[PDB]
């Protein structure tokens, strides 16, 4: 417990700056892999940090 899971909101995080999306563009955002990308929005899922948020498309986004 220091700062864990915020290394997963911080790369979405980035992405999120340069537009929010699916995990694909996660990937691209970070220039790493789709499942890397999976396991990291996984973590932030359950802990209902990251999930798929509000608007139309089903965004990999959050709330914070």
């Amino acid at each position: 417990m220091s700062a864990e899971t915020q290394m997963e909101r911080k790369i979405i995080d980035f992405l999120r700056q340069n537009g929010k999306s699916i995990a694909l563009t996660i990937a691209k955002e970070i220039g790493l892999d789709k499942s890397t990308v999976n396991r990291h929005l996984y973590n932030l899922q359950r802990s209902n940090q990251v999930f798929n948020s509000n608007e139309k498309p089903p965004v990999w986004d959050l709330m914070e």
